[PDB]
């Protein structure tokens, strides 16, 4: 599957040490909603190598349970929350990884189009002004807090001619998430957007027009503690990993 995506147009392989490469990855900090992110989730997001850093061929996301403020606002956990400084029509997408395996986690590998305009984001109003879910996004992988032997595929969308929310997706189960790696990806094209645990579909959703996924999307990496996919976070959480090998990227 997916073979027809033959040319590398963006990627990272994490073999060096340090800061996630400045050229490909932005880091978002300002929270969107008065000093909350979305989905009553718990963390602050920060650019420090507390939450994120690349060592031993692999980057690490690292959310921790820590007391931190910004802005007159503080949250008890904090996180990291990457995007893709390249953006995209079509593709095949796929990320290598290992994910989180504590209760309250919610790792996610996901898409938004490039005119979401979301604050502190990289392209602003580049592309448009398309407030969610008008922008369009694409979930290659979730994971809620409670069930770490399932992975979640998703889609959340307005269509063009209307201000509906739809969304839809599927699951699929998993075998040692947390300790050995699995390749998360996504195959879109102007016929249909398809998501794969491995070889395993997970989900996939007729393209068309009236759809917002015939634009540019940028990749979103991050762990979101608590809120309404990490749940409850136990009161022991101290800290916790999402280990990414690559992100590849072929059209
Ligand atoms: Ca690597």
């Amino acid at each position: 599957h997916g073979s027809a995506f033959n040319t590398l147009v963006f990627s990272d392989e994490f073999e060096y040490e340090g800061k996630p490469d400045p050229e490909k990855w932005h880091y978002q900090v300002i929270p969107p909603n008065n000093g909350s992110w979305h989905n009553n989730e718990l963390q602050h997001y920060t650019n420090r190598s507390e939450n994120s850093f690349v060592s031993d061929g692999t980057l690490k996301i690292r959310a921790i349970k820590e007391k931190y403020t910004f802005e007159g606002s503080t949250k008890d956990y904090t996180s990291a929350r990457l995007n893709s400084k390249f953006a995209f029509t079509y593709g095949k997408v796929e990320v290598r990884a290992k994910l989180p395996s504590k209760k309250g986690t919610w790792p996610a590998i996901w898409t938004l189009g490039a005119n979401s305009n979301e604050t502190g984001n990289y392209f602003g109003e580049q592309y448009g002004n398309a407030e969610w879910p008008a922008c369009g996004e694409i979930d290659i992988l979730e994971q809620n807090g409670w069930d770490k032997e399932s992975t979640i595929a998703h889609f959340h969308w307005s269509d063009l001619n209307s201000d509906e929310y739809q969304n839809l997706g599927g699951t699929t189960p998993i075998t040692n998430a947390s300790g050995s790696f699995h390749v998360y990806s996504l195959e879109w094209n102007a016929s249909a957007m398809k998501v794969f645990l491995d070889d395993t579909l997970v989900y996939e959703l007729k393209n068309s027009q009236n759809t917002p996924y015939n634009a540019p999307h940028y990749l979103l990496l991050n762990i979101a503690m608590g809120g309404t996919l990490g749940g409850d976070i136990p009161e022991n959480f101290t800290d916790d990993i999402f280990e990414i090998d690559y992100v590849r990227i072929y059209q």
